């Protein structure tokens, strides 16, 4: 109940919302149906439109009008946005040539740069190109601003997971809004686009920038709009906040426009009814930024320009029904569209099998337009499993098409041309960044970025500190002038030991056997400086890893790789090593194949045992540092030995294999040489970060060898790729995957053909960030490089996206 019959008078618009039943002035009462009575008359002016003309000049006031053209308005705060242009012969912003903002510009009293930031709905960032001719205010902001080529939404490419990612710096499985439809089990509670339970706090997690600013004593305007609320309302309440009292001024504010997504559902991402929507919204950043200027604030504010998703094309025909796959199709619930998510309708069937609706839905049809996983499974990438409200089954549905239950589902729910939503490596799904102010650089593009990056940079532009997010604070830096964040590497909570030759062969009893009984004082001084690290700095680059938690390791050094050993997983945490332009392949050579030997620096105690290999029927091995890429016939003995080995199903070792013996020596080709460090990751919680030894869920049978839920490699080289990886002066280039360490390849439909033929496509599709292995691993890379923290930061957010252009 609302008591409707208070009034608005003299609060419309105001930015502490009242309680029930008293009745709301403020920019989201309409959402709630609990408008004082008098709102839309007070609030929602309209008389006379948007513009002033010549013939309003001087007018007048008439406090009917929507905005105002009279004497008076400068002061008051309410002048139409154009009323300096057309009744004091001043420019529009636009028209003005851009001038570097090296200080802020501000009016007295203002005690920081204000923040604006204006959302766009659906805006891909090839329109920043393509619609370059009609949008003159949002080409100016770019070119004379900080822009990116494109920013990168979070999975799935909807707007209220990207939304709100963008106001609290998380991934929406930590911030649970997982998508625009969701179930909760424990509240037994639904989410929906329509209806009232979206409005419940419970559902929204993590510390929006609005709670950050408030806490911290920075006051916020209010950052959503009613729908029917109209864009010129907007920006003139926005405008009208900005003339309040210091007291009472906002610092941070927010537009959101629905457009241009509207339009492109409707028409495609670049039908040719999208030029209108586009010419409407930059008329709308012309609105603001003429404001602005009026209020002497364009050279003080910082405006970003941000999307939350781009659009795809997507027809009612290019549709999959599950109807043509499950015999069961009326015991499931889908969450059905872009992608799928997939629960029992009824949680009273006990003949409800998650294993049979997967297979039946696995590589069914040739050209199949989606791809089923358990949660679990899915890209490490899209950090899309660890929340209640995401099924336990999710289908990863091709880009331009849909997935639905049934036929009638399409027709009695063709209409739409464009929709959004698939993985967030699609280019049509890749969205916009621009920053313009006096604390974003001049003239500047920025790489690519992830938009969780983006609440701790615009926390630093408002002087707050940042609630924990999953942003690499620091990793922005370049995009600011002033206000940079400089953070010092995290300090190595464990040191390695260094052990030397401490057991003798006949005290390890392990089941293993290795043909190495071969036959020289030149070559012994040689094997010991090796073992004592003598070729480190060619195949350490970047120093060794740091240890981010408590642990026991020891430091083994080889001819030709460098691993840091954990005694309490019995294998590598990381193994390094480099491979140059010239480097040969070789065999492992017919005596060798079943070759594995003690290491004689670590003790029988604490190293694996073959016959745990062979009992295993299921489980057999592989090795870190290939021995395929040894540099001569007695190097590669060190590559079979026991400190080396790791567990690896058979239809896996057929990807890590092909990885090893073939693709390693194309990118060393490709690349003038790489630097690779690949290890084991346990993540048997889904939750992105590395498991403590209780939570591992498999072991190789009859032993304490716990077994990798993935295994992960970064390669890195030059980017300037005219020096080779290990005499590089300059800024570094990385690609890295975190590959599934699965008993069968049912991921890969193509598995029974030649590995040429599937391999690399799976590993593309698995490519990572070296956080994302950070976090997985409790390790800390590229801790010695001659490059800048900030630098390195970014780098460890770089994502290899294998998209074309
Ligand atoms: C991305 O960045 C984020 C933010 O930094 C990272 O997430 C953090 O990760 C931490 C570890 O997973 C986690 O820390 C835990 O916090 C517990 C207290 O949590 C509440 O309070 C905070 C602070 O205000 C709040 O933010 C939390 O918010 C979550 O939950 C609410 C409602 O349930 C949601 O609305 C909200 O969206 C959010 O949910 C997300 O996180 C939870 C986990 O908290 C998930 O379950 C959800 O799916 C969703 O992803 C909470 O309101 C604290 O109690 C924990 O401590 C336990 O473990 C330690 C082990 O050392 C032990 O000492 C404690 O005793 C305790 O264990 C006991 O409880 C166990 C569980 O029942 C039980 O099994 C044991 O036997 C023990 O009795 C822990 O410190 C932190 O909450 C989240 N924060 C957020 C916002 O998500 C994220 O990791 C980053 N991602 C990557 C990939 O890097
Ligand atoms: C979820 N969320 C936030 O976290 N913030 C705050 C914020 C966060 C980051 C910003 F950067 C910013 F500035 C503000 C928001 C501010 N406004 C809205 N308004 C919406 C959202 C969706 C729909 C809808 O129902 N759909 C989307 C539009 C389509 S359309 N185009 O078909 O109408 C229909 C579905 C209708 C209105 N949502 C927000
Ligand atoms: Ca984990
Ligand atoms: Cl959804
Ligand atoms: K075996
Ligand atoms: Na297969
Ligand atoms: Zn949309």
């Amino acid at each position: 109940w609302t008591a409707t019959s208070g009034s608005c008078k003299g609060r419309c618009f105001e930015l502490q919302e009242v309680g029930p039943p008293d009745c709301r002035c403020d920019n989201l009462c309409k959402s709630y149906s609990s408008c004082c009575h008098d709102f839309d008359e007070l609030c929602l002016k309209t008389a006379r439109g948007w513009e002033c003309t010549k013939d309003r000049c001087g007018e007048v006031r008439n406090e009917e009008n929507a905005c105002h053209c009279s004497e008076d308005c400068l002061s008051r705060g309410d002048c139409c946005t154009n009323y300096q242009v057309v009744c004091k012969g001043e420019s529009h912003w636009v028209d003005d040539d851009c001038e570097e903002i090296k200080v802020p510009e501000c009016p007295a009293g203002f005690v920081r740069p204000p923040l604006i930031i204006f959302s766009v709905d659906g805006f891909r960032a090839s329109y920043m190109k393509k619609g370059s001719k009609v949008m003159p205010n949002i080409e100016k902001l770019r070119s004379c601003g900080t822009h990116a080529p494109y920013m990168r939404p979070v999975y799935p490419t909807k707007t209220f997971p990207n939304l709100y990612t963008l106001a609290t710096g998380l991934y929406p499985e930590s911030h649970g809004i997982v998508g625009n439809s969701m179930y909760d089990p424990v509240f037994d509670a639904s989410f929906h686009l329509r209806g009232r339970e979206k409005f419940n706090h419970r559902w929204w997690g993590g510390q929006p920038l609005w709670i950050t600013a408030t806490k911290q004593g920075v006051r916020a305007g209010t950052f959503f709009w009613s729908v029917s609320i109209p864009h010129e309302r907007r920006i003139l309440t926005i405008l009208q906040w900005l003339s309040l009292p210091d007291n009472e001024r906002p610092s941070v504010y927010a537009f959101y426009s629905e457009q241009p997504d509207f339009s492109g559902h409707k028409y495609g991402p670049f039908g040719p009814e999208m030029t209108n929507p586009l010419r409407e919204i930059d008329k709308t950043v012309g609105q603001l930024m003429d404001g602005l200027k009026q209020l002497r604030l364009h050279r003080c504010v910082n405006v970003i320009f941000v999307g939350d998703h781009g659009m795809e094309d997507v027809t009612c025909d290019r549709t999959e029904f599950l109807s043509n796959y499950l015999t069961n199709v009326d015991d499931i619930t889908l969450v059905p569209g872009t992608l799928g998510r997939i629960r029992a309708k009824s949680i009273n069937n006990s003949k409800y099998d998650p294993k049979t609706i997967i297979a039946a839905l696995t590589c069914k049809k040739p050209d199949q337009h989606f791809k089923p996983y358990m949660k679990q499974h899915l890209p490490k990438r899209l950090h899309y499993a660890n929340n209640r409200r995401i099924e336990d089954i999710h289908l990863l549905v091709d880009r331009r098409w849909h997935v639905a239950r049934k036929p009638l589902d399409v027709y009695k729910k063709c209409f739409f041309q464009g929709d959004h939503g698939f993985d967030n490596k699609v280019n049509s799904m890749q969205t916009v960044f621009v920053g313009y102010g006096p604390t974003f650089k001049y003239r500047t593009k920025v790489p690519p970025f992830e938009n969780i990056e983006l609440y701790n940079v615009m926390c630093d532009l408002l002087g707050l500190k940042p609630a924990p997010n999953n942003g690499t604070h620091g990793s922005l830096n370049h995009l600011l002038r002033t206000n940079t964040f400089r953070p010092t590497m995290p300090d190595e909570v464990s040191r390695p030991n260094y052990p030397g030759i401490m057991y003798l062969q006949s005290e390890f009893d392990l089941g293993c056997t290795c043909d190495d009984k071969v036959e020289n004082k030149l070559e012994e001084l040689n094997k010991r400086l090796h073992t004592k690290g003598s070729t480190k700095e060619r195949h350490l680059l970047y120093g060794r890893p740091a240890v981010l938690y408590r642990t026991s390791y020891d430091i083994l050094y080889h001819t030709d790789f460098e691993s840091g050993y954990s005694e309490i997983f019995l294998m590598p945490l990381w193994t390094s090593y480099t491979i140059s332009k010239q480097a040969e392949v070789s065999s492992i050579p017919e005596h060798l194949t079943n070759c594995v030997r003690p290491d004689v620096r670590v003790s029988p105690g604490f190293s694996q045992n073959c016959l745990a290999y062979k009992n295993d029927k299921q489980m057999s091995y592989g090795f870190l540092f290939p021995p395929y890429l040894s540099s001569s016939p007695e190097a590669k003995y060190d590559a079979f030995l026991v400190t080396n080995m790791v567990p690896m199903y058979p239809a896996f070792k057929r990807v890590w294999a092909y990885f090893q013996r073939v693709l390693v020596k194309k990118y060393a080709s490709e690349r003038n040489g790489v630097n690779v460090i690949s290890g084991p990751i346990f993540d048997y919680n889904y939750d992105g970060l590395r498991d403590t030894e209780d939570e591992i869920k498999q072991y190789v049978e009859g032993s304490s060898i716990p077994v990798p839920t993935h295994y992960y490699s970064i390669i890195t080289s030059c980017l300037d790729f005219t020096q080779p990886a290990d005499k590089c002066d300059g800024p570094l280039s990385v690609s890295s995957f975190i590959l599934p360490h699965r008993p069968d390849n049912d991921e890969s439909c193509n598995s029974s053909e030649d590995e040429s033929k599937w391999v690399e496509e799976l590993m593309k599709m698995h490519t990572a960030r070296v956080r994302d292995i950070e976090h997985l691993t409790g390790l800390d890379f590229y801790r010695k490089t001659s490059r800048s923290y900030s630098e390195i930061l970014t780098l460890k957010t770089y994502l290899h996206t294998y998209e074309s252009e």
